[PDB]
């Protein structure tokens, strides 16, 4: 073998989880870490914020990968096929992958919280600023990434999520991947694009402080059965002892010298 006996690589267990990450990644204690609690009454409506422009009609999904922490749905990011513009942004940001964070129980799983409330899961659509040419260069910049965060509440099923749920059997363990072409990420959005925004970081090591966070106010509803299937994934590789992929979330971090802005009043 089990990872706690073998290597101290970062993860979500008691011996390698978020409270340990600072040893290898000292920016974990930095000045613009994510996630944060969104205190709805102290967010500031900002009339200079523009509507968010989500252009996903030409998106090209490619593959779904269990990376040992989450699963990533990967996209072709070699052209402006699936881009995020507007909102708080001053550039064009290409979609590279999306993934989720989720809990062992319906009452936890989100990374951001809203008035201290946790959702069952949180979707992150990760985009990089095209002026930096590649994701790797973008994460050397304070405006390199834009992450669209969407909360998942348990209620009615989300039809546009079911293709993701259905394929998870085939990527149960770390390092497994499967074809995932022709997936439309528009099916994961809520009705409204009203949002909160603030400057933050990746929520996984290396925790780089590159992200303009755009967190949608409206959650999507997913069914209990959909999120239950997320919890049958494994952190471990094939042939290793089974450790269910659950509670792969970082808790809220100090807001420090930041003020969350709202696109709506
Ligand atoms: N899980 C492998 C493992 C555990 C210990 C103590 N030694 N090994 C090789
Ligand atoms: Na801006
Ligand atoms: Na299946
Ligand atoms: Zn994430």
């Amino acid at each position: 073998g089990s990872p706690e006996f073998m290597s101290h690589h970062w993860g979500y267990g008691k011996h390698n989880g978020p409270e340990h990450w600072h040893k290898d990644f000292p920016i974990a204690k930095g000045e613009r870490q994510s996630p944060v609690d969104i205190d709805t009454h102290t967010a500031k409506y900002d009339p200079s914020l523009k509507p968010l422009s989500v252009s996903y009609d030409q998106a090209t999904s490619l593959r779904i990968l269990n990376n040992g922490h989450a699963f990533n749905v990967e996209f072709d990011d070699s052209q402006d096929k699936a881009v995020l513009k507007g909102g708080p942004l001053d550039g064009t940001y290409r979609l590279i992958q999306f993934h989720f964070h989720w809990g062992s129980l319906d009452g936890q799983g989100s990374e951001h919280t809203v008035d201290k409330k946790k959702y069952a899961a949180e979707l992150h659509l990760v985009h990089w600023n095209t002026k930096y040419g590649d994701f790797g260069k973008a994460v050397q910049q304070p405006d390199g990434l834009a992450v669209l965060g969407i909360f998942l509440k348990v209620g009615s099923a989300k039809p546009g999520l079911q293709k993701v749920v259905d394929v998870l059997d085939s990527i149960k363990t770390k390092g497994k991947s499967a074809d995932f072409t022709n997936f439309d990420p528009r099916g994961l959005l809520p009705e409204s694009l009203d949002y909160w925004t603030y400057p933050g970081s990746l929520t996984t090591p290396p925790l780089l402080e590159c992200v303009t966070w755009i967190v949608l106010k409206e959650p999507i509803s997913v069914s209990s059965e959909q999120v239950l299937k997320f919890r049958k994934l494994n952190f471990n590789g094939e042939g290793e002892p089974e450790e269910l992929m659950v509670d792969n979330w970082r808790p809220a971090q100090p807001l420090k010298n930041r003020q969350i802005k709202a696109s709506f009043k």
